[PDB]
DNA sequence: GGTACAGTATATACCATAAA
DNA sequence: TTTATGGTATATACTGTACC
């Protein structure tokens, strides 16, 4: 399937790379473990967080 | 193959947006006529219209 | 009701570096 | 010399709309 960033899904996603002390210093990795989402890859975060990076800052 | 923005083609693909009038008025189809570079597709430009508007404005 | 296109979201491939 | 990862570049899929 095709992952869709439903609003909840990135307000998960935005909490984690703020605990994680912003858009710079999170990693997929990071971002992935905190999520603790079934079935997210850490791709997915990956490809989300480079856009989300770009849009910030 | 896989497409490779050397700074040439950069260049031109720059030029060419600033032409049309910056890269928000700028559209995929007419930077690619305006470069007229053998082989570029359409999807080609697209997608780098799509960062180079990210990473200005 | 089918193109052709723009805009956008997401995915995928490249490239370097570290650790083993 | 593999494997895992982050960063980054590019491609591919989605969604709307105008035109015909």
């Amino acid at each position: 399937a095709r992952m869709r960033w439903t609003p909840e899904l990135h307000e998960a996603f935005v909490e984690a790379v703020n605990s994680l002390g912003g858009s710079e210093r999170a990693t997929p990795k990071g971002v992935l473990k905190i999520m603790k989402v079934e079935g997210l890859t850490i791709y997915h975060v990956k490809s989300h967080l480079q856009k989300y990076r770009t849009a910030r800052y």
